[PDB]
């Protein structure tokens, strides 16, 4: 089926934005699991998807805007960010996320680490 | 519809033994939870109409999907897909992000609302 485990990896992240590096974990028929290493000092532009984005911060801190709102997000913390939200962020220090875009986001899949795929 | 979770280290509510489970935020087409589980507990073989998507924040359990079989440290991550036998084996003190998709219902009275803004 669509079954996949991916191992952890310090390597294969691919550049977005300036500190914005992107992995795809894994993925499959509704989902598709991506992690976010940002550098502090960074900042991700403002953009809208249309890919409802659910998402998890593993370490780090992190100012995260969404519509009018706006928090202030550390280790822990989550987020649901509907399809087509105006949504960005300050990287204040060196944070980690995993974000799940539903539906599986094709764009996203060529940046699957296909080294750790077992 | 959108919303923010902030972390809290209480309000995980019992799922089994030595497995609790929190629902942290949840959208139209995605629902998060986070699963405290304890050294040596087990999950058994279940199967739901429901996308199963982790990610394993610390710990190290045994996960099992059909035939496979992974040990599981952090920063692993998985994909089982709908009504797909899965289970697992905890061999530490672990914890796990789940994401459903479609929105997992039934998992909504789970939501730690003392924590959503
Ligand atoms: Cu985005
Ligand atoms: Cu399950």
């Amino acid at each position: 089926m669509a079954s996949m485990y991916a191992k952890h990896s310090a390597q294969n992240y691919q550049p977005l934005l300036p500190g914005i590096k992107i992995k795809t974990l894994v993925y499959g028929e509704l989902t598709l699991m991506t992690e976010f290493v940002m550098d502090k000092g960074s900042s991700l532009p403002d953009h809208t998807h249309p890919y409802e984005q659910t998402g998890y911060l593993v370490s780090g801190k992190i100012i995260l805007y969404i519509e009018d709102k706006k928090q202030q997000i550390m280790a822990g913390d989550s987020w649901c960010i509907p399809k087509n939200v105006h949504h960005h962020a300050e990287i204040l220090e060196n944070s980690v996320a995993v974000e799940v875009f539903a539906p599986t986001r094709e764009e996203y899949i060529k940046y699957l680490d296909r080294t750790t795929v077992v």
